[PDB]
């Protein structure tokens, strides 16, 4: 038993972190068969920042300027694009630690880790949601754009984020790897508006169960409630709507506790109203929301 | 910017885990060089558990009666001792992913990362303090003993942990890498009373430091204290004694911020003495012990 925030082992995804270096510019690509993927701002000084044209930028660059090193060796690059906001730079070599790998769009309000890398060297993972607003929050200093998250199904490695710049509010925006950035954001040293945020409901209710399986039960309660009810309540608290889809998705705890989804809701629905006074759940003073229902079952089964 | 509960990469330490199976038992064993290191429990059914005489049980067990898998393959045991709680089962393969590493005891307040693993395979990695009870609130379901805590410096791994129990209360207990219990616990299945915790108070104020590097400050105010009223209040609120070498450990983090340790430590007071007023600090709603100040300093400079 316990209920921790678990990261994915990150084996598969330190095999893969290279350095790339264009001009004064160095942060982390990721080395797959023989391609590595950056952030496109590689080919920016901090003044080309206020406003890049990157197509003209990158047009200046050749081949040759763009430096990558996978530990110790050097990697040969045999030709540069720019997709979205990734450049691919295309080496003479396929990287012989590739995993079983894809690229994924996630959602907003599902969950990765994040292999924090600095000089395209690995320095921490830690376990992410993606916040309703498109935006992480995560750890990152100057040189840790290009670190990827990352979620793992047994032998593959599934990337759904690269990390490409702090917003001026101190939270996190990068792309899919196709270089599509999650939400309305521009890599550029603009300011930013990151939309409103919203609890992830469905995320807390699958944390609600995790603590009755793991034994903290004290929130449990007599009262049962609706869709439309709690709806109102989430409403007002800045929770996501909880739907049939989000319902479904709990079925599985739900039926592992014997506690219907709406008892659930019920429980979390007074927690909103009356707060934890001054008890905790899971070791936390707060409603947690970076943990999937999918996620619960992991955890909880000893998935490998 | 940003503050997370960040693990080591597991890479290193994925590379080393292996599944040993004796009789009906299997869990989780560490490959280093031509030794495999496993729980001695690994030798009992859960019947022998009750009072085991550990001597006796590994004297009915010959080489070929420890079956350890490393991955797909198969390797031949030749040697088998007990030293302490753990076995050393002696293999004819030097494990060809062994990093560089030492084999450390830590001491209670210290913080570790914790690879879990279920039949040799990592299925996630997280960020653990040793509690000054000497127990660990982890995330270990059956069959992930043998999984293990580490440290890394640059290239070499300090493993300091052997997962070997939950206690009836929930809490997990281990061994260092030579076999012997952090804490008084036995590997037996017996009520074994964990001492009472205490909250690792220059961990608290390493993460207030931490919080006000990155923004969050409501919490400062305008008073000081001395070592002797903080400990006043520690007292009263369950926390280790402050001592001049945890002042003299904060001593960096108090030149970047300028904020003096004894002032943080009036902050501190405050929180303890009136909470948080529905407020959180780095995410949190609790004050946080589980960042020591060198895991503050690690994460804030971006050390790889
Ligand atoms: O955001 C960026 N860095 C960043 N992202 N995570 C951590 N960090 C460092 C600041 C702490 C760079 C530098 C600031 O200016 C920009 C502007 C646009 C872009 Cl895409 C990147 C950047
Ligand atoms: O504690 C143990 N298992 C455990 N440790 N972390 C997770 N888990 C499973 C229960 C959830 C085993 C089984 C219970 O009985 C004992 C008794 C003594 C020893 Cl050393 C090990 C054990």
């Amino acid at each position: 038993s316990g209920f921790r925030k678990m990261a994915f082992p990150s084996g598969k995804v330190e095999g893969c972190m290279v350095q790339v270096t264009c001009g004064t510019t160095t942060l982390n690509g990721l080395w797959l068969d023989d391609v590595v993927y950056c952030p496109r701002h590689v080919i920016c000084t901090s003044e080309d920042m206020l406003n890049p044209n990157y197509e003209d930028l990158l047009i200046r660059k050749s081949n040759h300027n763009f430096l990558v090193q996978a530990g110790n060796v050097q990697l040969r690059v045999i030709g540069h694009s720019m997709q979205n906001c990734v450049l691919k730079l295309k080496v003479d070599t396929a990287n012989p630690k590739t995993p079983k790998y894809k690229f994924v769009r996630i959602q907003p309000g599902q969950t990765f880790s994040v292999l924090a890398c600095y000089n395209g060297s690995p320095s921490g993972v830690y376990q992410c949601a993606m916040r309703p607003n498109f935006t992480i929050k995560g750890s990152f200093l100057n040189g840790s754009c290009g670190s990827v998250g990352f979620n793992i199904d047994y032998d593959c490695v599934s990337f759904c984020y690269m990390h490409h710049m702090e917003l001026p509010t101190g939270v996190h925006a990068g792309t899919d790897l196709e270089g599509n950035f999650y939400g309305p954001f521009v890599d550029r040293q603009t300011a930013q508006a990151a939309g409103t945020d919203t609890t992830i409901t469905v995320n807390v209710l699958a944390w609600l169960y995790a603590a009755v399986i793991n034994g903290d039960r004290w929130f449990l309660n007599r009262f049962t409630t609706t869709l439309n009810d709690f709806n109102l309540v989430a409403m007002k608290y800045n929770y996501e709507p909880l739907t049939q889809d989000h319902v479904d998705i709990l079925g599985p705890l739900s039926a592992q506790t014997g506690i219907a989804v709406l008892d659930m809701c019920a429980s979390l629905k007074e927690l909103l109203q009356n707060g934890m006074n001054g008890r905790t759940i899971l070791g936390s003073a707060l409603l947690e929301d970076e943990f999937t229902p999918f996620d619960v079952v992991r955890q909880c089964s000893g998935v490998t």
